[PDB]
Parts: structure tokens; C-alpha cells; sequence
């Protein structure tokens, strides 16, 4: 039949993928290859025009690279997908496809940090500027907007609080002022949230964090329209970031993704436990979870995402000395930065990342000193738990 | 010892690497990991305040990468190596670190086709604008270059003909001007040419090709001074084209290089007993080599390389019908893209890549009809020869 | 702390693996080497004598081995495991290692096609005879042991009707004749029956199937006591089958497992849907499934297995033609042998792998004219259930 | 054309391989799947007979692993290859594959280490006898040849001194006398020595060495006729040993061996400067190398050998002592086991490997105190030269 046809546990196993034709071997063949020989000159100039199917170089398209793709476009109902090196390089080959020296972005400001700087110090040295908004806060987006605006970027949920921004509102609005609308939707993979099915146009993710979900991969993807991914593959990648994927990194990818579903359903039943556990312990102050019902934007939550999510953030009781305490304290979680690994990770900004900041820098960016970044495992939920209990108390 | 006292040979083999410390392991492990683990939140924030040695997260660096980067640091006879996702991620994260809107950069004309169209094209999309000169006159260099010109950029040999340019003379004319200059050593590896031993400030190859050399790693790498590399690293890649190496990748290219000694010698002997069969024959017009001593730039080209390289063009008689027809009568060689893989590859760009180009556009490329090019792999000298005679025979 | 008193799944995500130790990746890193490098003379005395832990050869032993060794020993409740080549490897390995000329072992007739052969027609010729029993009745076990015994060799459930064996009860009967009981645990993994803790001695998988679970890797795996461990590797492998595990495959296993507990409560909950349907459609004249009620063994099942596992066998009504017409009519089951991957997998053996037995061979084996054997996959089971009515009414 | 009528550097490149026929890639594809896809019940029962061509399960064969047993039956002048998890397995397979209880072996005495343990304490366990003898003697072979003599097995050169065995005169003796010769021709590689073009039967190769030629695979691989081979495949492998390879490790094998030609021409250049650098070392009483004319079988060794080897024996003066105090001051070579990688490696069996043996017993086996193994590799020959000679010299 065809995969976009079947239930979506379904199209996570088998979207984009087919028996290798040659041999029938099941799995995806890794192609770590450079090159692809032509059987003729006329076979090599039809592929070169375009006038035929068929490889010519890695660095342009991959055999099973192009599968990671399908899927990934199959899963967030986009026409096309395109691998990149990193998730960064994800969003900078898309904005870099997009926009030329005169240009103007309207972006989120609770974003990525590696993003922010991109956007921040590197975007407006190549004459694009860009204007950072509140977006949990849809007018801030419009009022931003002027007649040089290509794009709207956010992210959602947001770092550090877990704030949300409303995809299909925004989505509007920068299609009223004929904008295109880009949404990373790393935290939350195609399992969770569907930004082009809200009318995003334009999807990108980090793969190094769910959709792999293994810890060992980083790279990215872009999910669009064919006439823009055309663009960002034969323009953008080719000429501009050359940030390709590995064949290995891509079916690593492709093998992560197969229990996409399964980990995302585990993943957010043990943060929904950990998070209810969280709220109710004295020495948090509070927690930044989608999945209970005191999150600000509760109900925007129900109705643009499916789970609540594998992420959550709270603040201890006591501050920088506190979470630095609580974290050299725990014997499961690991401190490491990253998430969506099957391993539950643990991080203090304040102590840690964010160190070498000004606590007022820190501040504005939402970063308290007692704030902790959890992102939840496959462990089971009582060690969790009870890893959880041991540090806070050692610590308060 | 120190891995920089050794001869160039044993440095090939073991400079960059190290039994692993905790193993004994003599293969460098593949690290394979996205993340890496702190011991404490102490531990966290002295490496990223830069004030203690250690791994934070793939995408800033990685053990595998690292040693692949310390290796080709070495061979280049540079501080520091920064290994990419691509050729043309090396050179697009040097350019893209190095340069801003309102700077300038002179640029052979006789580059590779990418690189050409992101100096052309992409770069002054962003306000950096580039004059494209005959490099092979180190005068049109000089004579090209304005107050806000920042980069030198040239590739040697060149393509399609092989061509050479003067690194020493265009180092001094670049560095009086207050320019850096930048060179792909793509075509000859550290084997056989050392740019920076000449003057240049920075190096870029794609590993893709000889460092590799089996066909199996889209792949660059940049060399230069430290406080350039951190620049590249920290802000090029970390930032702006996310452009990072698979660790796979690296090890497979740490791999590649341990026998780049031996290929490149092989590579070499045979393609100057072909070039020299070549040159004797009466269906081929014209023979471009660096080892003939027909070659307009023999001179420079003994002082400058070590040998002559593994790459011929050639031109056979009869134009765009011949070279067609040759292509598809060869037996042995392969017909494809790329070049410094372990098999002997054949491309007639007239008929394959350049079809879709027109014939007038093609010639200001240097490009004609009976040109061909070949990448002279490792078989018995003996049978590409026999296989050449053979489809030149058939075609003339 | 020690990850033997953590939760199961805790145990799944963590045991055998720590971040490692030079730089802290999370991945466990991929030691893809031949052999060790010594620090001196006296290290690599120390460690050939034995006075020294740390690692010689990768035949011998390699850290990415001996994580999913240790992982394997952990989910097993056994002191120590040792990985192998192949599933079949773990079996001969082990039973090589424990028999010579002489030795005889008692084997319960239903199992893995393969072991039948090297138990039937290898063995006797190397001096160890075998008699095969019907081992869901404990007393055959009993009747066939004799003076030169020295193992009982049998798998739960069992091909190709998932009949069952007691496990306490079989090896209780081995231990008072003084015999070991060898369990070939594949169908099930860890994660749903654990032989060593109702009494057996040794474990054996194909890691093939379950553990790793991606279709990716063949290997395998033995787990017991310490003591036979030892000599499984030192003599067994180092000396005999030589069947030693790749590191790559080890660590692709290491990964694979990572999802064991939720690939395995969906392979169980989507069996036990499709079973249920199976049960209730008129063209089907039986279905083995230890999960429904109808099971023979059923009471067994629940005491000894904590899920009724991922694979199904069940009969069509028309015999071999309606089985041949059923099978080539499916268009999202996949028609190969094997099982435990993440796509479901069908196969008719009496078309397809035993075409080219005889009828009467097929059914003293078991095999019936229309039996198909369905390993369930990740897929939703709304999918699944479609495209066996669609494939099954199509048949008959 | 035909692979098998090119040249031997082009047969090292190009047999067994092809561009894949699907895509084009020029890599041979890593299959890294367990099993393979019928597209009908039919297909799958045509392959099962034997019927048809085409793949089943990894454990009996894999298009990946088929391409390196077809390159090394070409360059062995065998009809066919199979691939196995490790040097011992290559051995213990084709043993297993032809002998039972009662049969009888004649072997040299002065073979690898772990083939003698198998040899003298597993096979009699199984009922099947050997004899050791001196095979420099093939008197010793012929007066040791009984009517149940199945095999007789060799190796030349020989461990620990590279004696030879003369290949085409046992032959000879063994096929009067109706048994196989098997010969391991590990140490040599096919571009060195060719047992079967002498008369052989069998060849085995440990590809951990030479072949594959960088240290960073187990595996081994037999060449023999083609009803041997589907033997020892489908009974030696399928149902004893279970020993086998990883498509991963035969794919890294492929990419080895592409270049064994240019790295035993350099191994052995550098092994016969640093053999005569020893033999004219006042410090060392003895070098055993194949090309010094001083070597007792020299004359044998240019009629048998290309090549006289990569591997060099010497014995340094003031024995146990002095040889621990040598390998103790080396900074270039590296201590460890195993030989054939890009690295040179040394080891003293008497103050290593052999320290837990007795001093009577290690003379038995032709091991005095002051033996020292070096495995010559591709650095910088006066490297090597220079390190030895500084160590030497603090030792002596
Ligand atoms: C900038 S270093 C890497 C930071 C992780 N991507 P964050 O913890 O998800
Ligand atoms: C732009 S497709 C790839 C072209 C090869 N890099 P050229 O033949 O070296
Ligand atoms: C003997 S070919 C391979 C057969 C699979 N192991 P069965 O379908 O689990
Ligand atoms: C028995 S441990 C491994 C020993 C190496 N194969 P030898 O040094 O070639």
C-alpha cells in the first residue's frame, strides 16, 4: 500500500523504508559510500540534468539517507525531508536558504542557546536582522514584524521554563504579513506535536535528542514543502553549510526512530509520575511541566500536543548552593548536558553551563539559581524517584 | 617522544594518536556519543569556563574527532585542526568565520564547481562580495585586491587542466596587502604539497578524496593557527553551519590515513606511467600533468610538490563524440564523480556533469569537448593502461 | 550504588554500562580493535598470568564485550556471561565445553531447527550421543537420562506450537542425576522468564531475535556461574568455535536492549490482541499462543513466564495451498524467517523453509500443512489485524 | 571482463566487488541486517532448495561478507571462501568440517599458540588424534601419516623463528597418501605466498593480520574448492561452530585489504632494513628473517615467497633480562600481542605471554629467554631502525 496510509506506530517502523531491493535484506543497507559509478555517459548527464532518478554523490543524496528523510516527512505530514550534521545546522541551512543581506526574523527569545547566538551575533554580520519577541505572547510576534520580516522562528515547549507558544495562531499571523513560519520541535519529536498540521510551514529538529533517542547521533533534520527542501538541499547544503549527514549517523537514525513511539509513551508516563512526585515535595519550590494542571498554558498544551512531554524543570529550595548540592548528590541521573537519551540526565545552569554568566545575564533568560533541567528516562520511575527524594533531601 | 620529531611516514601512522588510556586499546575507539558525563556540577562548569581539559558534547568536540584533527594538524605542519561534515563545510566555516557583510575576497577562477558557486553566488548574498582572477598570474591577484579584502582563496593544482599557483609569491603579495591567504590542498594531500610550509595561514581539504582515499567518507578538514581553529570551531561550526564530523567518520578517516604514505606513492608512480602512455599517443590531443615536463608550470611545480599527483586530464581527439565514446568503452574504469579513492575513476564532464551547461559557458570554464579526467586508482599500471588503450582505440 | 538492586527496567538501561572513564561518553564507546598495548613487560605478565584485570586480545575479551556481558549476567540473575558469534555459537560453545567423547545429553525434541541438526548428526560423531524426549513431560527427561549424562538441553516455549517446559520441575530431575540444565531462553528474553531463577544452570540466547531486537546483528549469548563461564571463554571460544562477537555487534546489541522492557510490553500487548482475533475467525482452525486461555500449558505459563511473549503460530483452514495463498497475500506483514525484530515478520514453513521436506518429516516435527508462524511487531495492531483478515479471507 | 584475468594489484582492488547494482554505490554496501525478505512463499522455497540465488539469514551468508570470500578465493587461486568470526574459527571450522571420532590429524609442532591448544587438548577430547611433528622434515610427516590420517595441517613461516615448511613437497606426501593439506597462511597474505597454486588443498587465514591490516578486526577467513567450502558453510559454520562474521567486520576487511598489496610491498621493504640493521647489531646473537641469506631455508623461502614477510625474530644478548629491559625502552614500537597492523609491534614472550611458563617447557617450544617478536610497520624505517637501536643499546 502506501505508508501514509497506515496508523502512526506503524509509519514509524516502516515509513521511508523497504527491503533492500537487490537482496531483500531487511534492514536499511548502510551506504557508506562517496561516490556512485554510472553504467554509461548518457545515464550520468540524465542525472545531472535531473531527467532521471538515481544517486550521483553523498554529499548531494544518499540511499539511506533519503529513508531517514521519507520518514521523517511521513511523520510530520510534510512533502519532504532533508539530513543535516547537526540540529544547529538544521536551522542554519534553512535560515541561510531563506534570507539574504536586507532581511528581517522575528524570533522567539526562550530559544536554544547555540540558536540565540546564531541569530543574535552571527545573522545580523551577514546583514539579516532579527528581532526577538516573547512569543508566548502572539501580539509581541506581530507587532515585530516589518515589511523586510521572511520569518517567524520559535520553539515549543521552551527552554529554560517549558513555556509554550501557540503554533496555529502564530502560524496565522505570520501568514497574514506573508512570512513563512519555522517551529524546531526537537523537544517534543513528531510523536507529540505536529507544527505543519498547525500551519507551520517549515519543521526542524535536532535528531540527537528523541528521534534518535540514543545518545550517540547528532545530526538534524528539516521537514517542508518539496519546492523549498529542493532549495535547502541544492542551495543551502551543497553550497552553503555543506553540513551533510553521515550514511552511518542516518540509519543509526533510522534504527533509533523504530521505537520512537514506545520510548516517547515511556518517557512522558515516567515524567508525568516524576513531575506529580516533584510538586509535591516541600523543598520544590516549583516545576515546569506541560503535563500538570498548574502550567500557565495548560490548555494550549491539550490541544497542540498529544503527551505532556520527557522534559521537566523545577527549583529547589535554596538556591545556586542548593542545586549544586542536590545535583553532586544524585547516584541514577546522570549529569550531562543534551537530552531524549534512553538515560534519565540531569543539569544546574546556575552551577554548571551557565557558571561563567552574570547572575543578572542569567536572570533575563529565565535561568534562576535553584532551577534543575531534568530530562526523563526509560529507568523505572520509582529509582527515579527515589534518587530524586535522596539528593533533594541531602541537599535542603 | 614527540609525535612532530618523527619522519613524515611513521607521523602518518601514529601522530594524533594514543593507546586509549583507560584500555590499552591500540585502535582509537569510536566515541560514538552525543553527551558526555561530569563527575560533579565542579566539574561541569570548569570545562565550560574553559578552565579545565575534558569533553562537554560531540557537536564542540569529540575524543575520535580530536585525534583525527591533532593528526592532520601535524601532517600540515599547522597548531590545530578542525575536521568538518564536508569539503565544502571546510571551506564555507573558515570563509563564513573569517568574513561580514562589506568584506571582500580574491578568488581563483579555477576552483572546484561548488566552491565556485558559493563564492559567486551565496557570498554576496550576504554583502561579502568576490572578484574571481587568472591565479596562475599572481599579478591579477595583487591587482584584484581593495582596502576591505580579507581573504586570498586558490586551489593548486587546479581544475580541470592542472594548472598551478605560486603559493609563495601569492602568501607575500597577500600578507603585504594585510590579506590572509587560504588554500585547498585537496588535489595533492600533506604528502605531497604543505601550503602552510610556504606561507599559507590556512589549509582546507576534503578529506573525502586522498586523506581518506577509499571511497567511503564525505568529509574536510581546516588548518591553521590556534586562535583561528577556536575561532572556526567555537563560532563557524558551533554556530553558523553546524557543520560537525560523525565520529564514525573521523575514525574511518583516521583510518583511510594510516596507508596515505603508500597510497599517494602508489597513486603517483602510477599516474605518471599513464600520463606518459598518454602523452606518446596519436588519438590524444593534449596530456595535463604536473610530472610532464611539457606542463607550462613544470618548474613550480618540482619546487612546490613532493610528487606529481594521482590525477590526469586529457583531451582525445574527435571532442564531444570521442570522449563519449571512450567513456563508455572502458572495462575497468569507473565512471563517476570524485576523485582519490583506492579504484581508478573516469569522468568525461562534456557528456556527464556539464552536459546541461552550454558549450561556450563550458569552454570559459576550461572545459572542452574531448576532455576527460581521470582519478588514477591502485590496480597494476599495466591494466589501466590496457583498458584506456583499449576505449581510445575503439572511440578514435 | 550497585545496579543489582535496581528496578528491572533500571537494570535494562544501566547494567554492565558507566560513562567512560578518559572522557566521559555516555555511549558506551565502540573499542573496535584487534589488540592491546602494554605500558611494560611486567603489565602484560601480570595480565596472562592472570594477577591483572584489563584486556590481552579482542578474542579473549574487549570493554564494549564485556558491558553487554555484564548486562546480560545482571538481567539473567547469573554471576557472569560471555557473548558469541551467533545464537547457535552460544549453544555450541557451551556444549562443547562440557562434553567429550563419551558424555551423553538429554534434549527435548522440540527446538531450534539448527540445534536439532547439531544435536542429531554432529554430535554422535565427535563420541556424544544425544536421545531426544517430548519435554513437556518431565518424565521422558527422567527415563532417557542415563551414568554418562552430564546435561539436559531444552527451550520455553518451543517450536513450532509455543508448547511449554517446566523449568523447576525439569531441573530439579537434572540436578538428582547429576546433570546441568541447559535453557535456550531466546523466545522470551530476560525481560519475560529467567530459567537461572527457577533452577537452571545455564542460559543461552540468540541475541539475534529479542535483545537486540533491530534485525541488525546476528550473536549470541551465554550466561552461568563464574566458574563455567571461565572455561566457556578460555577453552570453549578461545580454543573450539572460536566464535567470538564483533565489538560493533556488541555495542549494536548494547543499544538494542536499551528498549527491551517497552519493545517487550508491546510485542506482548500487540500479540495478545492478534491472537485474540485470530482466535475468533472461522478460517482459522487453531492458535498457539500462550497468552489464550486454550493453551494446554496455560497455568504453567503464568507461573513461570511474566508475558506471554511476541510470537504466534496458528493454523488456516485449505491447509498447504490456503498457508501458501495467505502468505502472498499480506502486504504489510513481512514474508522472512527469524524474529523479535521491530516489524512483523510471518512465515509458512510448509511452503516456504520446508518446501523440500517430506509431508510425514513436516509433521512428526510438528509442522502441519497450514501452520504459520507470526512474530508481531511494534506496528499498531489495528494494522496488523487488517492485513491478516484482509490476507486471510482472501485465502479462504 | 572477468575479475580473475587482471593483474594482481587490480585483482586486490576490484575482485569479489562491484558497484551496487540498486544504486551504483561504489562502496560495497554494509548489509548490517540479520535476515532477508521474500517478495513470495515461492521465492522464499526456491532459495531453501537451492533453487535459486539469493540471500536467507546472515548466519549462512550476506552480500557483504559474499564479496570478501569471493576477493580472497580469487586471490588465492581457490574456487570459493568463507568468512568467519576469527582466525581459530577459520581452523577449528575446517577441522570440525572433516574429521570425526577416530580419525587422525598430523600437524607441525611449531604452529600459533591457541591452533596447538585446540589441537593437543580439544580434538582428542572429541576422538580425534594428533600428531606433532617437525614439519621443516616432511620425512617426520610421511613416518607420522596412519590409514585414519584425515589432514595435515601446516604453517610457514613458522612461529616463533620463521622456520618453513615446504609447501608443494608435503603436498606431495599428503595426497599419496590420500589425506588434505591444510595450510594457515597468515603470516605471508596471498600477495606473499600461495599455498594452493603449490598443491594445497585448504588455506586459512587469521584476517586480523595482514589482511585486513589494521588492527581493528577478529576474523579469518578458508579458501578451498567449492564442495568443501559449501560444507564447512553448511554444516561446519551453520551447525558447529557458529563462527560468523560480522558484515560490519567484513566490509572493514574489504576496505583493508583494497590496499595489501602497497602495505606488504612496504612492510616488507622495512622488515628486511631493520633484519639487516639486527644482523649486524653486535648486541644480537641471533635474527631469524626468510630475507637474510643466513636463514637456513633461504633457498626454499625464494622459490615459495614474493615476499620474505613483514615479521622479524631476534635474540638479544643477556637474555631474559636484557630482552625485559629492551621492550621496557622502546618509544616508537608497541608493546602488545598480534602482528600485520600499520603500527610496528613488539613483544618478549618470555617476560609476557610466557612469563607463567616454565623455562623447560618455553625452550620445547623454541621460545629461549632473550626472543624477541617484532611485527614491522609502515612508519619510517629509520624510526624503527633508531628506536631499536636505542633500546638495545640501554639494554646490553
Ligand atoms: C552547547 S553544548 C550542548 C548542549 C545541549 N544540546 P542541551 O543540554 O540540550
Ligand atoms: C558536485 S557532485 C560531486 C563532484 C565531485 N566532488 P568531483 O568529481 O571531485
Ligand atoms: C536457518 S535460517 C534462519 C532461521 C531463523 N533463525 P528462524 O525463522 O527464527
Ligand atoms: C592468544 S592472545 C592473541 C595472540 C596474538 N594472536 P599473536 O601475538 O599473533
Amino acid at each position: 500500500s502506501d505508508c501514509r496510509t497506515y496508523g502512526f506506530n506503524t509509519q514509524i517502523v516502516h515509513a521511508g523504508q523497504q527491503p533492500d531491493p537487490s537482496t531483500g535484506a531487511l534492514s536499511t543497507p548502510i551506504f557508506q559510500t562517496s561516490t556512485f559509478v554510472f553504467d554509461s555517459a548518457e545515464q550520468g548527464a540524465a542525472r545531472f540534468a535531473l531527467e532521471e532518478s538515481g544517486y550521483i554523490y553523498t554529499r548531494l543524496g544518499n540511499p539511506t539517507t533519503d529513508a531517514l528523510e521519507k520518514k521523517l516527512a511521513v511523520l510530520e505530514r510534510g512533502e519532504a525531508g532533508l539530513a543535516t550534521a547537526s540540529g544547529i545546522s538544521a536551522i542554519t541551512t534553512t535560515l541561510l536558504t531563506l534570507c539574504q543581506q536586507g532581511d528581517h526574523i522575528v524570533s522567539a527569545s526562550a530559544i536554544y542557546g547555540c540558536t540565540h547566538a546564531f541569530l543574535s551575533h552571527s545573522m545580523p554580520k551577514f546583514g539579516i536582522n532579527v528581532s526577538f519577541v516573547d512569543a508566548a505572547k502572539p501580539e509581541e510576534i506581530r507587532a515585530a514584524m516589518r515589511p523586510e520580516t521572511k520569518v517567524v522562528y520559535i520553539e515549543t515547549p521552551a527552554n529554560p521554563t517549558l513555556s509554550l507558544v501557540d503554533i496555529e495562531t502564530v502560524a496565522g499571523i505570520a501568514h497574514q504579513q506573508g512570512a513563512l513560519l519555522v517551529v524546531d520541535n526537537t523537544f517534543m519529536s513528531p510523536y507529540c506535536q505536529q507544527p505543519l498540521q498547525l500551519g507551520a510551514d517549515i519543521v526542524v529538529h535536532s535528531v540527537t535528542k528523541y528521534i534518535n533517542g540514543h545518545g550517540d547521533v547528532i545530526g538534524g533534520i528539516i521537514v517542508g514543502k518539496q519546492e523549498f527542501i529542493d532549495q535547502a538541499r541544492f542551495v543551502g547544503l551543497k553550497d552553503i553549510t555543506g553540513g551533510c549527514m553521515s550514511p552511518f549517523n542516518a540509519w543509526l537514525t533510522l534504527r533509533g526512530v523504530k521505537t520512537l513511539g514506545i520510548r516517547m509513551e515511556r518517557h512522558c508516563e515516567n515524567a508525568l509520575k516524576i513531575a506529580r512526585f516533584l510538586e509535591g515535595h516541600p523543598s520544590i519550590t516549583r516545576v515546569y511541566y506541560p503535563g500538570l494542571s498548574s502550567h500557565p498554558q495548560y490548555e494550549l498544551g491539550q490541544r497542540q500536543m498529544s503527551l505532556p512531554g520527557g522534559i521537566i524543570s523545577f527549583e529547589i529550595a535554596g538556591g545556586l548552593e542548593a542545586g549544586r548540592r542536590m545535583i553532586n548528590s544524585v547516584e541514577l541521573c546522570l549529569l550531562a548536558v543534551s537530552l531524549g537519551d534512553t538515560e534519565t540526565l540531569i543539569q544546574h545552569p546556575a552551577s554548571m553551563t551557565h557558571s561563567p554568566v552574570a547572575p543578572e545575564e542569567r536572570l533575563k533568560a529565565g535561568i534562576t539559581d535553584g532551577l534543575i533541567r531534568l530530562s526523563v528516562g526509560l529507568e523505572d520511575p520509582e529509582d527515579i524517584i527515589n534518587d530524586l527524594e535522596h539528593a533533594i533531601r541531602k541537599a535542603t
